[PDB]
C-alpha cells in the first residue's frame, strides 16, 4: 500500500470515525500532492511525499511564531497540531550513530577534509540521506566532523 494510499485510507477513516479537523487537515496534504502531480506531469515517489511534508510543516512552523508574536495561542495551537498530523507519515529518522557513519562515508566519497567545504557536504548529505535527517543534527554532526 503506498504513502499516497495511506494517507488518503486515513482521510476516509476520519470521515468514518467524524474527525473533521484530521480530514480536513490530510485533505489540505493530498491537494498539496494532486497540485504537483498536475504541474509537473509526474507520480509521486515517498522521497518527493517526503519533500512535500517537510515544506507544509515548515510553513507552519514559521506561521507558529508570527501567531505567537500576534498574541493568537488559538492560532499556533492547530497550525502545531497540524504540524503533527503530518508527521506521521515521515520517515525513520537515523539515529547518532548512524547519522555519524553515514555522513563519515559521504565525507570519504567527497574527498573533504576541513570546515571550509561544509556547505558542499550539508547540500550532499541532504540528497543522499534525504528526510531520514534533518537540517539542525546534519549541522550539528558535520562540525563534530570537519
Amino acid at each position: 500500500m503506498t504513502l499516497k494510499e495511506q494517507i488518503l485510507n486515513d482521510i476516509k477513516e476520519a470521515m468514518k470515525q467524524k474527525d473533521d479537523f484530521k480530514r480536513d487537515s490530510l485533505r489540505t496534504l493530498n491537494a498539496a500532492f494532486k497540485q504537483i502531480e498536475v504541474d509537473e506531469r509526474i507520480e509521486l515517489d515517498n522521497e518527493r511525499i517526503y519533500k512535500i511534508i517537510a515544506s507544509e510543516i515548515k510553513k507552519r512552523k514559521d506561521a507558529i511564531e508570527l501567531y505567537l508574536k500576534a498574541n493568537r495561542e488559538d492560532l499556533a495551537q492547530k497550525e502545531q497540531n497540524e504540524i503533527s498530523l503530518f508527521e506521521i507519515y515521515l520517515p525513520k529518522q537515523l539515529s547518532d550513530e548512524e547519522l555519524t557513519l553515514a555522513l563519515k562515508q559521504l565525507i570519504e566519497e567527497l574527498g573533504v577534509s576541513s570546515l571550509k567545504e561544509q556547505g558542499l557536504v550539508m547540500k550532499e548529505a541532504k540528497i543522499k540521506l534525504g528526510a531520514s535527517v534533518d537540517g539542525k543534527r546534519l549541522n550539528l554532526a558535520l562540525k563534530e566532523l570537519l
